[PDB]
């Protein structure tokens, strides 16, 4: 739960206020200014059946408020330069006839008390801001292209956006500025990510421990998800990959419903969300507990590639540089393994991209593919968090590879915090040396 | 998992052909005729992360094909009356560069071999049907208002639909005719629903068996879902309700993230999908294994109401009649329990609706709220499947109820097949008598 002063676990009112300050500092670099960020709605599986609520992550990042159908406004102060501003929440009025179904919601006074924003009003009072926002002298920052909340957009912001679009001061997108902030984690955010990584690591360990041969993919999925949730994870962070044998070579395999035979490996990519931050981990292991000789050759190859790429996660290198290194190292291993017979086959990285068709990694945070418009060519800085997830995939019908490798796929994925010196591996507790894996099984 | 001749487990090629025959017979009762049903797409959590595929249920009902981005067409035959027709599947051409990611897909010959439709072609050949379908002499049956697949609709059927909308022969909806068929289950469908009900009943039993106090809602959720999936359930059928203590009175409680204390009950509404059909079961029990005296009084009242309503599930009665009975019986129990002090309080069922604000039940089948446009005033017929789910809910702040009942909510929900005589309770294996519950906990 929450320590005094916390809005969400580990994250204080002042930390949220400092995020808002930094956003208004970014806007100042770009008369009156207004930022509008919508919350998520409640989504429905069918007309009378709701899904569990998940907040919009940009809304959540800036104020920590975990209820639907709300609007955050940051407004410049008359006679003061940015980054001075006030933060205002607009929330639904209390409605007992709806709380019977959906549960209690915050008052305006409750929203202020929890979050520490300056002011709060009901949604119906948002209209009083719109005349001033409509003026050609008012710069409005709002993500109108793909609104987070279709009805809030339609009712409260689409007329404003269309009115300003025919003016000299059009609405400007803001989510790309929020991404710049989410790119650099605070110590408190790193601690949240560490907790998620340790919890997920334990879920992997228990799933390896109960591995047997043969075993259903659906059972390993069920066990993994049970262990995450029983350990306090709120949700899984993405649909897991639980891909056995040759299905490990299907890169977006999520159906997880086939039997894994004795002598096959499972590729299990699984992560969870805890206190608003995620993990994203992949391990490959033999379900009977013992690597075969070709499985061990291939696995150790990927582990050595991953080791070398993890050592590059220091300030100044970029994900793009690390991807270049990965493809170079994959080419070396394909030669060593006898998969690549002629060195020229990795011209333009052709062989390496054939055997690892995906990138080396991505930014990680409140989302799995965190801040996706931030370039992978950016130099890494302390506080950025990335994955490193090389793999090598040899389809069973790949007659250009040695027969002993056909039908084997391996990926090893860890989550990494860049620091001033050595990277912090959030997923360090999750075994990946072959001897450690065989000991657990 | 398929016997020879089966398209999906338990459902033969000829059973699917007979559903198509019956649909064309319904259309005959309403020159050439064409029925178009789109499949579902692959949905994405974010740009590069797919969810597990689930077929559109109307498409699935009519042909059993479990792959995305496809179109089913039923076409009248020249010079022959309905219900004679041909069934055609249009499927994506195979594409190795996409199969690397999503896995193998069926050929046209594969789709025909699996399903038993008459013909199959790739999507690029769908265009050859459109000139004849656009003709004013061609009646087209197609659900355009909320398309199952936005992109297939935009690319393949929206131009046709708009052209006919500007003609004397507009496109006619068809999903309401499919609902009329899905309303009456075949013996093979009833067997699938029985399997889903037994599996779910076992997951409840396991969750009761390890119940303890205190216990986290999230843990009971994790345990229930594990037990369903471990037994082969494909997915949960809806977000479960795992609501302890006074939260049992929040009717759409799905957050499932609070502690249930010693002396409190849990209301657990959970169901799964197995071989394309769902269950929908609610049980309420004390997490410490022993009903208190007021919990027992309230629980036995709801059980008695439910027993009486289940006994009304015979041909000729309607869901609306059973709802009327439920409200009448609730009024009797509120009086007996001392919640309702004056008999006139159930004038217009006012008190009963206060204490049970939801309906007695709904149709059940491939969907949880199955065939939702079929009237609840229809007389029940053999083969219809419904739920019966009365409850009584006493908020902790309800000062008009005796103090001993405040903060208690009870619902008991079973799934029922109407037969020529007495109903078949699909969920009969799931204990609900108080003695049976206490023995299992
Ligand atoms: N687990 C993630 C996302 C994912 C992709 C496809 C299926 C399931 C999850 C993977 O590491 C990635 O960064 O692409
Ligand atoms: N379990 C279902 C659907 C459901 C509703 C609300 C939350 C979760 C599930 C419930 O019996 C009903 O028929 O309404
Ligand atoms: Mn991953
Ligand atoms: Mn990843
Ligand atoms: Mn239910
Ligand atoms: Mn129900």
């Amino acid at each position: 739960l929450l320590r005094p002063g916390e809005v969400t676990p580990g994250l204080s009112q002042v930390e949220y206020a400092l995020r808002r300050h930094k956003l208004m500092s970014l806007i100042q670099k770009e008369t009156d200014q207004t930022v509008v960020v919508l919350s998520n709605p409640t989504y429905y599986m069918s007309n009378d059946i709701p899904y569990t609520f998940h907040q919009d992550n940009n809304f959540l990042y800036l104020c920590g408020f975990q209820e639907p159908d709300s609007i955050l406004v940051l407004q410049s102060l008359p006679g003061k330069q940015l980054p001075s501003h006030k933060a205002i929440l607009f929330v639904p009025r209390r409605d007992p006839s709806r709380e019977l179904w959906d549960g209690p919601r915050s008052g305006t006074d409750g929203a202020i008390a929890l979050t520490g924003v300056d002011e709060a009003y009901t949604l119906e009072e948002f209209q009083h801001l719109l005349p001033k926002m409509k003026a050609e002298t008012n710069m409005v920052w709002y993500d109108w292209m793909r609104p987070s909340h279709a009805q809030l957009h339609s009712d409260y912001m689409q007329p404003l956006t269309e009115a300003k679009a025919k003016s000299k001061n059009k609405v400007r997108g803001v989510q790309q500025l929020i991404q710049r902030l989410r790119l650099i984690k605070s110590p408190a955010e790193i601690e949240r990510m560490q907790i998620a990584g340790k919890l997920t690591s334990q879920a992997f360990i228990e799933t390896m421990f109960t591995s047997k041969a043969p075993v259903e993919e659906a059972f390993l999925y069920a066990k993994f998800e049970f262990e995450c949730r029983a350990r306090g994870a709120d949700i899984l962070a993405y649909p897991p990959v639980v891909a056995g044998g040759n299905r490990s070579n299907t890169l977006h395999y999520v159906k997880n419903n086939q039997l894994i035979k004795d002598g096959e490996m499972v590729l299990l990519d699984g992560g969870c969300e805890s206190s608003c931050y995620v993990s994203d981990i992949t391990r490959t292991w033999p379900v009977n507990g013992r690597f075969t000789a070709p499985q061990a050759e291939l696995y150790e190859a990927v582990l050595e590639i991953q080791r070398d790429c993890l050592a590059l996660c220091f300030p100044g290198t970029s994900l793009e540089n690390i991807y270049s290194m990965m493809l170079t190292l994959i080419g070396q291993k394909l030669k060593d393994l006898g998969i690549m017979k002629n060195i020229k086959e990795n011209n333009a990285f052709k062989a390496a991209r054939k055997y690892c068709p995906h990138h080396v990694g991505h930014y990680l945070g409140m989302d799995v593919h965190d801040t996706p418009d931030m370039p992978r060519s950016l130099p890494l800085q302390p506080g950025m968090v990335i994955t490193i997830e090389p793999g090598i995939y040899i389809p069973e019908d790949d007659k250009d590879a040695p027969e002993k490798f056909r039908g084997l796929g391996v990926r090893i994925e860890d989550d990494v915090v860049v620091t001033q010196d050595s990277p912090l591996i959030l997923s360090a507790d999750c075994p990946k040396e072959m001897n450690d894996i065989e000991q657990i099984c």
